[PDB]
């Protein structure tokens, strides 16, 4: 019900980043790519954005300054092209939590090199979005901002000038903790991330929101009937104040009455405040979820029949 009131409505595709113990890992054992048929169904239903998750170390092995692995990049491009050739947006998401081979990415120059490399492969695709990194955590707030800034600079330096760059905060880029959670340097996302600059002026602030008590997305129990919209409120104020726009890049509820009402209430809030929220992206689709309580993968997603119409 809630899509044509949003610039971007769609689903995460999760699976190509799985099994991160094993890098490079092996297709079919540790990770997989996406089901173009299922993505095609979502597109023909009216969804227009897919957040394609991947692992940095598989796309660019050894060092962040190295060349790409052509087979992994090949499959990324195949899934991206299926989506963008049909007019939907493909967001490229390194699902790495600010960490490269386990270690916090401390070098902004390594990060800019990585992003200049990945962006060069897609610089002429106007339907591609770049997502600097999924859910920075346990780091200094200033380094996370500086890493995000290094990514924008890398992306534009490669000549990828038409694409929106999704910048993510520290502390799992949670919306509800945007003004409160502090990094190891004592600074919040509100305190560090407003400074980000882009010569092409296409920065989308990329936040996540879950509805259980600790916001982990771990429990099928949603706090209460309005916990979704209420947790967006502080971040919405912040966005209007500093004249920024955002997208809710991850969200989900379980299949129960309270989670359902809380999810639609949140998506209603986003429509009410579409001056700063450009849309929302469900977590998650992808073929290797089985009975995962948030899986909206059409053929076996337990959340699909319930929340696919809500998104739509
Ligand atoms: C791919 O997606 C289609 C549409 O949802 C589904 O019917 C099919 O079973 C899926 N294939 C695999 C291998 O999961
Ligand atoms: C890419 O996808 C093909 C299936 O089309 C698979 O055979 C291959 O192993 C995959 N390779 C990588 C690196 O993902
Ligand atoms: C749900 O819990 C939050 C957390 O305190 C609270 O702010 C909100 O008002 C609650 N909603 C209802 C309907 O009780």
């Amino acid at each position: 019900k809630r899509n044509k009131k949003m610039r971007f409505a769609g689903v995460n595709e999760s699976g190509a980043e799985f099994g991160s113990d094993n890098i490079p890992g092996v297709y079919g054992t540790d990770y997989t790519w996406y089901n173009t048929t299922a993505m095609g169904e979502f597109i023909s239903q009216g969804m227009n954005i897919f957040r394609l998750n991947l692992l940095m170390e598989r796309l660019v092995p050894n060092t962040m300054t190295g060349p790409m692995n052509a087979d992994y990049l090949g499959n990324l491009t195949k899934d991206v092209n299926y989506v963008t050739d049909k007019g939907a947006y493909a967001m490229i998401t390194p699902h790495n939590y600010g960490r490269y081979y386990g270690n916090i990415i401390n070098s902004t120059s390594d990060f800019e090199a990585f992003w200049k490399t990945v962006a060069g492969a897609f610089k002429d695709n106007d339907l591609v979005m770049f997502d600097t990194n999924n859910e920075y955590y346990g780091m200094a707030g200033q380094l996370v901002a500086d890493l995000n800034q290094a990514a924008i600079n890398g992306i534009r330096a490669a000549g990828a000038t038409s694409q929106y760059v999704n910048v993510e905060g520290n502390s799992y880029t949670g919306a509800w903790t945007w003004t409160t959670a502090e990094g190891t340097d004592g600074l919040t996302n509100a305190q560090t991330m407003g400074n980000l600059t882009d010569p092409e002026d296409k920065i989308l602030y990329h936040m996540h929101q879950y509805l259980d008590s600790d916001g982990s997305g771990t429990s099928s129990t949603c706090v209460n009937s309005t916990i979704g919209a209420t947790r967006l409120m502080d971040a919405t104020a912040w966005l209007k104040s500093n004249n920024k726009i955002a997208i809710l890049g991850e969200y989900a509820g379980a299949v129960n009455s309270v989670c359902e009402e809380a999810v639609e209430g949140m998506l209603d809030y986003i429509d009410e405040n579409s001056d700063v929220w450009t849309g929302a992206i469900w977590w998650a689709a992808g073929p290797w979820w089985g009975d995962y309580m948030f899986s909206v993968e059409p053929d076996n997603g337990p959340a699909y029949s319930t929340y696919d119409p809500i998104i739509l």
